[PDB]
Order: structure tokens, then C-alpha cells, then sequence
């Protein structure tokens, strides 16, 4: 199962074979570390200088690169997208579980599709439904009445709370928490009153969520993750956030309550986003974005003063904090020269 | 559970029932998605315009809004507050556990109060004391000699280290880690030599801690969390941090060791706070605040520049760096003007 | 058994006996709270006055306090240091586990050295290797074929993925997740296509990793953490990041994919570091550093505008955002003078 032939792979990748079609390929690697049996690629500009010393058994390349080839070669229009596909074909990643661990704790009321795997010490609460081909990693928790769509996989130690819905073909990395009670509290004077959070989380199809990420459930209504959304490690998604289709949310993003984010957005790492607010389609937020105001026009947005050497920074911070006195000095000369000629 | 008559409820909420009083109510909903049997509420002012097509059976409402009643309305002086309680009254949220699960691993030494329930694959180590009504969720870990007070609930997959003390009626969401070792190092020729951390963590009554938060143990003395404090998701509370009664801490907040924060503070999401520093009572640090220096006076403090479209941003950020250029030029200009004529 | 005599201690600790040689020494404690049985120290130069109100059986000390010594004392060159040694040898800090628990799930093909401990409900996958004296905490997951060197300790609820290699004498706190898929996706018609992440994490010797940290696997080649590295809570280290020997990373730092940090660095809390970049040796970045360009010169680097009273900040923000206008107004008038002769 590990290995297939170059010709057979060319067929599946839709590439023109140019070397010997019977090379036995065992895996993908990078140009630098590739050994015999490995296939590689260069999206690379200029690294075709060094194909002669690359030890890979075949190299996915562009037609323009072919003159430079020094081994079997697969010619395509897009070498990077071909890489994605062939790494899937040759994926070494295990599954989080296989079959049902005798040590799993499965409520008698839970409903299981065909070909479902549940790992050791995983806990499945009452009324849970898991579709066909679902895989639940070891140590997972799946709260009451939750639903997990066919094809979806949880890695080890994921926490899904109750009344959560998860789409098809989703992937959730370890340590992640879905549907924790939202940060919402009443008040008299001083001390707080907890408002039960009876909303849910609805997660679309083909959603990928990274590790140690937290997705709070909504107050009354739902917090919603659209189809094909990708979210990296350690994001905070507040109650009632809505994230549109194919939005990418990088690592460490902090997103406040009732934020609506359009489709095709790119939110950069460590961005902090104000809540009860809206960000339109096709907005891009640079790394460390401070998003206080609603974004109503597409395009790319940014904030922050990048790093500088300490000696230099100290002056910069000090003048910034006195931009006021520096402002006024300016208007005083702007007046001294206006009237007095 | 099952519903209750609108009247029964109106008493327990201290409200004026203007309408049918035998209307049956099964839960709470939003105006937008209410149905027959649901009670919604409003002080959402301008939303009296759309009340007629709201499908809720009853609405919580001030008296100024009483003339727009197109349904059984309930009059109070604070609606959100009324909600907050009816919500408790009509709570659906399940319990993390019921009973002692056969699969939970409980040291013969541990002492349990009355009617504690402990989830599946939970692990209670020796010397641990759990109070009356305490609920330990699935996959939880409670370390040696740790005491959890009456009424406190941990959700699934919480990890409590050894010698940690938790007060009464506390709530802790999944993935949260309490009592890990903090930064503790001498330096033996290039490499960091660890110093054992033997303090512990003390959490007061009625504390709510969100998911994937980390609260480090003290070095010798303790990390202390005051009563009625709320800490949201993925906050980092370092060693020896002391947080006062009733303060609120939003998500992704980072507190260095030895920080003391007084009562009734409100720390904006994503703020980073220096260590070995005190912050007085009644201080607000707004979102993403950079807290470098001690705060000795109540009020609101803010930090950082907001978003700008990339085009603008780059110009601004270039200009902000070497303001020492602008500073000198202004100084050089006013030098020739005033002094010289 | 659990305690030893002063005279003996003073000898293993390398200090001069001044006072009683036989009191029972249960353990270390601070000045404010020490008691009979407790040995404390005093690194302060001034607290020497309050030495008399301590109630403790022994105090480590400099010869310059010896006179003001209110009870038995130990004289050394560096107190803080001998404090480390005191604590290093006196602590009752429990081991994450002791021997192998009945509920631990161990695959038949896993390899265990001498005296390894595994905690309750810990799951050890096929092909895994545990060196001598290794300790796996309660609820941990160790993935297929992973290697954990001798002396190494995982605390409760740590997730190690497949093909992860960890060195010797390392320490990983709870909640942490090692070797999760990096954020790698090809975009095909606005749809993200998942690139499998088939590299590993390699972690050296003497590494200490805090709680709720995420360390991602490489796409193809590896993520590498060098010897003697310390990384504290809530950190995100992306795929293919390479962190050289003895670097220190404080809480909740974010490292983008394919970043290279040289050895001996000190990266302050909440710093955010751009990917595909190099930071040379001996770089210190103060906290909330916004690092987007490579660092080629050793030294101390900073960014950020410190906190201001909100009233003052509103003003500072606005002027800064319109810094273009006042760069113009400056030149526009700088010209006027040198043009009006």
C-alpha cells in the first residue's frame, strides 16, 4: 500500500510523465532531503540549478522547467497544487482511531453510523449522533445531543460540549474546545449574575480547526462557522460570532462577541477584533490587527508600529506620547508665519 | 424539564403581568427566532416597530413600551436582568456528570461530600477533598491534596494540579489548567536550571474561569484569585498573581508574575500586563492594552493605534518611525524663525 | 524519611553552621509564613529587620547580616542560589505518576525502559518508545511511533502526536499539544485544499514546555526545538520553526511558519513573529514585540506605544493616524521660510 508507480500517479495527478513510468515512489519529501523513491516538487524559481544533486526519484515541475530536468519529471500547470494532491495520495498520517476501543464509554442512547472509529477512553454522552466514517480520537468528549457529520474526525483530547452540530469532512486537532459557555454576565452593582448560555455552535462542512482553540456557544442564537473555513491554533471565537465561507483565521486571533465576518476573508495572526460588528467579504487583516471599527469596504487593512532597536524605539515611543505638545508647537509656527510678514 | 405558567414566573421575577396569565412557556428565545411557548424580552428600543411579527408568547418590557404590547408583556425596571433570571429558571444546560461513573479512577484516600458526581475517566488523586454537590466532569484530573468546595463544577477535561484550593460555587470550563509551574530558573553556564515551585493556587468563592485558561502556581507563596472574579478564555495568569474581588478579565489576556490587581477591575481582551506591579481598584484597561507601568489611580487606560487601510498604514508607520527626524526638524525650524527673525 | 537535620543539610548545601544543629526541617518556606520545621532564606538587603518576627528554624544568609541573625542561620556566598538547592532537594512536589496504572492503555508493541511510570487513562499507541525513568501523566496521549527520552516527564493531559521525538530530561506541563498539523493549505478557486503535514517535531534535551502550548509539525521537513529551550504557557509555534539551543520564549508568544531563531534568544511575552525569516543569536525582543523583518544584529529590540489615560490616548491615536497631514504641513512651511529669504 505504501508505494505506487510514477505512471500510475501521473494519471491521478493529471501530469505528463517524462521519465520512466515504472519508478517505484514511496513518499513525498522536500528537494533537500529527498532520497530514492521520493517524489518532490519545485514551485521554486531558480532551484533548477540544483536538480543534478537532488536525490528524489521524480520531480513535479512546470513545462518551462523541463529543459533543466535531470530525473523523471511530471509536467503540470501548477506544481504547488499538484504537491497538495500527491501528498494526499501518499499521506502517511494515521487515523485517530480504528474501530471501537473496549475502554470507550458510550451512552446506550448514542447513534453510530457505519465504519465509525472511537478511540480509547473517549466519552460519548447521551443522544449523540455520529455519521458514517466518523473518527473520534482518544480521550475525546462529546456532550449530550451533539451531532457529528459523516467523514468528520477528532484527534485526541477534543472537547465538544452539548447541542453542538458539526458538518461533513471536518477535521479538529487536539486540545480544542467547542461550545463552552459564553462570556456573558448580568449585574446589579459590583457583582455578576450568570446568564445561562442556551445557544449552540453550528459548524459547516469541510471545516478545519487547529489545536487548543476555543469556540464559545451563543447566548440564545447560534455561533456559526461556515463551510470550508480554516482556523489555526489558539483562536478565541466568542459567543454568536459568525464566520463566512472559506475565511481563513490565522493563529492566535481574538474575536469578540457578535462579530460577523464575511466570505473569503484572511484574518492575520494575533489580530484582536472588536465585537458586535461586521466585517465585509474579501477583507484581509494583517498580523496584529487592532480591529475596533466595522469594515465596510473590501481590501487590505493594517495597524501597529513594527519593531525597532531599543535605543531608537525609546525616542520613538517618547515622542509619540508627546505628539500633542509636538502638534501644538507646529500650529504656533504656523501662526507666527501666517500673519507676521 | 417541563414548562411553567406565565403567572408563576412573573412572581419569581417580580414583574407586572399584563395579559393572559395561563400562557404556557417551555423556554427562552430571541425575538428573531421565538415561537409559541418561548418568552423573549426587549429593551431593544427601536424594536417595538417589529413586535407585531415577533412570534414570542410573552415579552419582557419596560412600562414606556407597554403600549406596543402585541402579546402578553411583562413590565420590570431592568429587562436584561429579568432575562438573566428567567433564564436560570428555564435552564436547559445539562450537568457535566450524574453519579460516580464506574470508569472514574478515585483514590481510596479521597474524601467526598454528599451527592457529588464524577464523570467518566475522571481521575482523583490521593488526599483530595470534594465538597457537597461538587461535580467533576469527564476526563478531569484533580491532583494530590487538592480541595474543591461545595457546589463547584468542573466541565470535561479540566486539569487541576496538586495542592490547589477551590472555593464554593465555582465554574471552570474545559481545557483549563490550574497550578502548573511558572518561570523558575537560576542559570548554570548558558542553560537554565529549574527551581521547584512549591506554592499553590487559591481560588475564592463564585469564580468563573473560561476554557483553556492557564493559572500558574505560586513560587513559595500563592497565586490568589478573589471571590466572584471572572476570567475568560485562554488567559494566562502567571505565578504569584493576585486578583481582587469581582474583577473581570476578558479573553487572551496575559499577566506576568507578581502582578496584584485590585477589586472591580475590567481588563480588556488581549491586554499584556507587566509583572511585579500593582494595579489599583476600579481600573479599566481597554482592549489590547500594553500595561508596562503601575496604575495608581482609577479610570480608563488605553493603548495602541487602530486599523487603517494598508496604503495609509504604511505611510503612517514609516512616518512614526524616525519622528526623531520630524522632532529635530521642527526644533531646527523654530530655531531659525524665533531666534533669528 | 521525608525530612532531614539542619547540621546535615548545612553540609550538603555547602553552608557554614551558625546555631542549632538539630531541628527537624520539614521543608522550605518564605519569610512571611515560615514556621518551626521550615527553613527560609533572605536575599533582601533590608527585610533583615523583620527577621525576628519569622518563627522559622533556619535562615540562609550573607555574612553582612550575621549579626542581625535572630535565630539559627546559614552563611553562603549567594542565598538565592542555595535556596534553589534547598528547594531542589527538599520539595514534596509529587511525580506526575508512580509505576503503571491499571487503566492506562498500552499497545502491545510499545517499548518501556526500566522504572517508567504511566498514569490513569493514559493512552500509548503502537510503536512508541519510553526511555528509562520516563513518566507519563494521567490522561496523556502518545501517538504512533513517538520517542520519549529517559528522565522525561509529561504532566497530566498532554497530547503527543505520531512520529514525535522528545529528548532526555525534558518537562512538558498539562494541556500542551505537540505535533499537530501545521496550517498548510493550497487555495484552489478560493477553496482551501489540505496539504498533509508529514514532517515531525524533534525536541532536544533539557527542554521545558509550559501549559496549553501548541507545537506544530512540519509540512515535509521537521519542526525543531533545540536543547535547553524553555517555552512558557499559551505559546504557538508553527510548522517548520526552528528554535536554537537555550532560547527562552515567554508566555503566549506567536511564531509563524518557517521562522528560524538562533540560539540564546529571549523573546518576551505576547511577541508576534512573522514567518519565513531568521532571527540571529542573542536577540532579545521585549514584550508585545511586533517582529516583521529579519533580525541580523545581536541586541535588544522593542515596539509598542505604552499605556496612557484614555483621555490622552484618544488624542494621541488621532494625531498619529493623521501624521501624514502634519508631515506635509511641516515641509509645506519649512519651504516657506527658506523661500521668503
Amino acid at each position: 500500500m505504501a508505494s505506487i508507480r510514477l505512471a500510475d500517479l501521473a494519471q491521478q495527478l493529471d501530469a505528463e510523465l517524462h521519465g520512466d513510468g515504472d519508478i517505484v515512489i514511496t513518499g513525498v519529501a522536500s528537494m533537500q532531503s529527498a532520497q530514492t523513491g521520493h517524489i518532490t516538487f519545485m514551485v521554486n524559481p531558480k532551484y533548477r540549478e540544483h536538480l543534478g544533486l537532488c536525490q528524489a526519484s521524480a520531480v513535479v515541475m512546470t513545462q518551462d522547467d523541463l529543459p533543466f530536468a535531470k530525473s523523471a519529471a511530471l509536467v503540470v500547470k501548477n506544481p504547488y497544487l499538484t504537491y497538495a494532491r500527491m501528498a494526499q495520495i501518499l499521506d502517511t498520517t494515521p487515523q485517530p482511531a480504528q474501530n471501537i476501543a473496549p475502554s470507550a464509554v458510550i451512552d446506550a442512547t448514542a447513534k453510530l453510523g457505519n465504519n465509525v472509529s472511537i478511540g480509547a477512553n473517549a466519552v460519548i454522552e447521551s443522544g449523540v449522533e455520529l455519521g458514517d466514517n466518523v473518527i473520534i480520537g482518544a480521550g475525546c468528549f462529546v456532550g449530550k445531543n451533539s451531532k457529528i457529520g459523516a467523514g468528520s474526525r477528532l484527534w485526541a483530547n477534543v472537547t465538544i460540549y452539548h447541542e453542538i452540530q458539526i458538518g461533513q469532512n471536518c477535521l479538529i486537532q487536539s486540545g480544542t474546545v467547542v461550545g463552552a459557555d459564553g462570556f456573558g454576565y448580568a449585574n446589579d452593582r459590583g457583582n455578576w449574575v450568570k446568564i445561562p448560555q442556551i445557544g449552540r455552535v453550528i459548524i459547516g462542512d469541510r471545516v478545519e480547526i487547529g489545536a487548543c482553540t476555543t469556540i464559545d456557544r451563543g447566548a440564545l442564537d447560534d455561533t456559526i462557522i461556515g463551510n470550508g473555513v480554516i482556523i489555526d491554533n489558539q483562536c478565541q471565537i466568542a459567543h454568536n460570532v459568525v464566520i463566512g465561507d472559506n475565511t481563513a483565521v490565522a493563529g492566535g486571533v481574538i474575536m469578540a462577541g457578535s462579530l460577523k465576518i464575511g466570505r473569503y476573508c484572511m484574518i492575520g495572526g494575533a489580530s484582536v477584533i472588536n465585537g458586535h460588528m461586521e466585517i465585509c467579504d474579501k477583507v484581509t487583516v494583517t498580523g496584529m490587527g487592532m480591529v475596533m471599527r466595522p469594515i465596510t469596504e473590501p481590501g487590505v487593512y493594517s495597524s501597529g508600529i513594527p519593531l525597532q532597536p531599543n535605543k531608537v524605539w525609546r525616542k520613538t515611543a517618547a515622542l509619540v506620547m508627546n505628539i500633542d505638545d509636538m502638534s501644538k508647537r507646529l500650529k504656533s509656527l504656523e501662526r507666527k508665519v501666517n500673519q507676521q510678514d
